[PDB]
């Protein structure tokens, strides 16, 4: 197998992260400001998963629901969440991040918990708790107990980074009674060589064209599907 | 005068900055990964901000010329631009982003060149130079230089961040030949009771009614116009 | 059980409420023109709902039927509907609005929300047409299938849920479906809301959540509302 | 029963209508004018019968057939049809339209009714086309069939439904469907009227409320109708 | 039969492609500087050719997966789709193009076959690409199809299929690779047939009809152009 | 100067173009089916110009008039336009293709290039019709007012400068203006680029930056063109 | 000068001209019947004229006056006119059509033209309405002036322009301008004909080519058409 033939970084991407590294951590600007500045050290590749997370929330709007991330690396895609339902959203303390992981850095959930808090704090339903959630083991107990427990559940958007068959198969089994017309399922490797899982479970699951699934024209992912469609 | 009729953060909003600064500096991601997760640290407000130029950048895409911007502070829009233009202009190597400033820490832009530079180096036109330029100066003296030195100059995107009359009237009149129908006139502060002399400005060049000011809807700023509607 | 997970006022809401009221009932504003002022003391939260009722309404304007509320708490919405009838459907006396509660509020509760809705009535251009406006009371169980059986001209252009439990709202969601056409609105006050998961319960036993299209109006926790067919 | 809980007329919709009356059967303009001036004598609530009637003509200038109405009272409906064919239709002589009634009315009345259609046809551009109005005297169950029957080329793009009661309107509805195509229009006078519930229970033993979209025209409370297939 | 009744070029075709290929060989135009002026020698028919795969491309750059190409001849097509994934897709490491054939100077014969000159070809454009870095995303598979195109999809379980696009010309390998393909499809994925109504190749025609009827979907043309018939999977 | 900061190839752009002149040159593809299989020599950069001059002859297709380069280079412009008029205007023989330059590539090449498009315009369903592609030798302040004045019936649908300097660009876009309608096209291959600024400072001078909207096809840092008249 | 350079038949275009010339002729189609099979001998050239006179029609629908022909050769347009006024307008008497020509065709021609226009018009359904054709005779620069000073009711809602030369073109343009509306259509039969000069040099003496939009219906070098006003 030539692992040259899975993505990966150029080597001027890699030079690009490392110097925006050093600038960072080695940086003149006051340490209160660098909160203020941080697009100085956001490259491409990153504001581009930035701004697709934002389009996907921009098209459930108009979705009652949650929103759920399955496999969660070091929460990128929770604080873009947590920022986003401030800019949109002031008044729906409804509005839950649910965020899936084994999470195996140790206490590593407690660190991003406190960042989650801390968004938290200025928003106009700051005083309701709860509106931010880390569950933590595997999703083949998890995901099926957290539902058991908030039988009110909704989901609006459900964002897949698991990478493996039997618990992407599982969890699609699990959230599908949730869903509405409207709902969005996103994947993050589902026609990606390296992770073959996701698709092996999608077309166990549903089939590739149980409904329509559709990039971000120009980004090889996410591909999402809106439910019913 | 009651200083608490000028916009500032309410308590919430600083505590939401000191902490997640905090949790910036003493983070228990690996060092090398931070460039991959700023969005756990970019809240509400600036997060808000970023979608702002997203949405002014788009509007540009068939546009011809440069991106200027009067007034930089520490270059969050320029390193915002330079991640956009990567993000929907890979091809475009004359889309040239230009920062005036006095900037006045020292040696600064040397540093702000560096970040630029940084960005720069994986562009898929990082071998044509010039496409990021500061230009330290007095802004009634370096915006006519640098249009009589770029007698090439279209100007698809203009932003104003000077706060003051005098000078926002002087490169109001610079840049007004350069400009298309089309072209983007933007302000961060035309509106604010804070800074009156951009209004003051706008006024005695142009008028308020010479083009339909805009903003996007539920934030305050920016204020902008395309020229010739 | 953490308490503060559910929605609650925050202290600058209170705060808000408890002045207005004060302001509505100490006003210098002559007594006989408040109720030409009441948004002097109609605050955001309030507001919103009243908005929310209101796009619904518009949502149905070219369908046939009558608007049902299941729960009715102490008529907010049905006075809501009375105007906005007035406001959108001078000449269509067949829009009935119809409220079912135990009413279980003071005694005699339901005869006060008869003489206020009676109140828009007679002002109305078919105000001389009687029933326009009808209070059901006791459980939706019996009282609603009793409705339809009295009533089979019955079309609903909008049903209005808030009944928080899984029962009463598994029963009506079950009666009223022969009634519903292409277009009208089923709407939800409280369905994926933690407080009241009986809601959402009923609804994925009796229909699923993916039977139609749920929205909600943007920016608003609730309602979210169905168009049938869709 | 509260007889003020059907629809009827407010005593100034009365007085209207008698004043009217008086004014058009006591005109200083020449008999001669009066067919050119009535408009002056057409009041809201029969304008926007007339305006319900061109809407739903409208929707089907694109849709081949005939146009059938099902209880025709004086036959008001007719002819609205019979002027809107020539607005809209003056080449099509295809454009049958069919009324059905016991006509049980004065005695001779569909030979009058049949004079005021012959006399809008005989300035059409198809007026030497014979048949193009067609008055059918008799209890629905039986003349419906039998016309469908002694006419195999029928299409209906519009069919009109004033029968009020359950067994003749189930009935025709089922007689005519194998006629109707996508995009044509059925329509009801009453179908959610609570004085006159055999419409809707037709159409629930029948098709169901939600076999298609049941419309209004915004503002008006009849007719109620669906574009087949929807 | 009459041989006339098939498509087949006017002589005053045949004299402009006969003219300009002429006049590209013995060319004033410096032979470095030939690569920046095809347009030249590049008539109507051929041009036609190449904003139909234009117009299909862009109908799937919302749409995840690979392009595939069953029937190859010289590789035109793969050669257009090799440009134009630069033009719209830059940062899309993952659209493959596979371009399927039994691929059965001028006169030594070429050692590895065409499918070696083909793969330089697409190699020379990939080295300028953004992604260029990333291997195997460009590939040909020799063989015949029935075997091949269900091999590479027991090989590659990841697979979507935004673009396949058939000039197979007979029933069974059209009937085979129809069935095979089918689970890789999303709704919105393109099928395109380059012979589909061709008097000279039914058997195109017979298998679409035999596997999924021809109203499945909706067949459409792009407005002026006999081929290819194309259909959005799902409508 | 920095050189740098002008356009220039990277390595990799020199060794895809090197690579395909190599691989057209020694093809196994038989000789007479070179021009069947260019796509496989066409280039991204490439491809994106022909892919522009698609664009803009889409946007004329409703304009009446001809066709005019200033500045042709090899005819790169000139063979694209050339096919595409066969794409979209087999029965237009009034759109004409001019072309101007001095020409001073080897001595002889109007020649060559005219053969060229007479071997396009031979299968042309108006082929039989001359003058429908014309070289014109010579400066441009000169030969672009005697063309006009030799054609008074002149109507110029699409206008593409490359001509890169101050003095010709500025005679051209005087002299052309009484040809063109609301809705023909300017186009410019360098009006923003630092290492030609003539073709901007002749602009600003005839007519100004936001004499009309000056529009980018999106990714591509060229052609700059303006619909007349918006 | 070089006469291929003009616009000419080709020979295939020749042969299919004189061949259903001669199946026209020499038909076994009843005589009768003839005028009921007349596409049969209408060639693609002749077909797009049609279209294109229809397309412009269909853009006048709503806007009033007449439709006027400034050389009118045997009268192809004003019989497709009349045809086409029967099809959109049947309601619409004050459509008047108008055709200007010397008429120096065989001598008598414009009484023959004139029993051709008749003959459409006694099927009219305001075929009891008279000239509603009208044709002038005489030279353009006295006429028109003169038709106008005569109409001063006039509104030109189409003006269709086949006069070849400067001077009358001109003078024309002038006369009609105080009778056009915005909305109403000018077109030209030959605007950017080499052949034809004069009716370009004419519109940039009156008007200029950017007054309004010219356009092309795609792939027809002819007419070229601006809506006044845009």
């Amino acid at each position: 197998q030539d692992l040259r033939a899975f993505v990966h970084d150029s080597p001027e991407e890699t030079e690009t992260t490392q110097r925006l590294t050093k600038l960072l951590t080695n940086s003149p600007i006051p340490t209160e400001e660098l909160v203020n500045n941080l697009p100085l050290f956001l490259r491409r590749h990153q504001m581009t998963d930035l701004l697709s997370m934002d389009a996907l929330y921009r098209q459930v709007l108009d979705v009652p629901g949650v929103i759920m991330e399955f496999g969660v690396r070091f929460g990128r895609h929770l604080g873009t969440f947590a920022a986003l339902r401030g800019v949109y959203e002031p008044y729906n303390p409804l509005r839950r991040i649910v965020g899936f992981d084994t999470f195996t850095p140790g206490g590593y959930p407690a660190y991003l918990k406190e960042v989650l808090d801390a968004h938290e704090c200025s928003d106009f339903f700051g005083h309701v708790t709860q509106r931010s959630v880390l569950v933590e083991g595997d999703v083949r107990e998890t995901v099926p107990r957290y539902l058991a427990e908030n039988p009110q559940t909704v989901i609006a958007l459900a964002y897949f980074d698991l990478d493996l068959y039997e618990p992407t198969k599982a969890v699609l089994e699990a959230i599908r009674p949730y869903l509405t017309k409207g709902s969005i399922v996103a994947f993050d490797e589902l026609d990606n060589p390296k992770w073959p899982g996701e698709n092996i479970a999608m077309r166990k699951v549903l089939g590739l064209d149980h409904a329509p699934l559709r990039l971000l024209p120009g980004r090889p992912a996410p591909a999402y599907l809106r439910w019913g469609d």
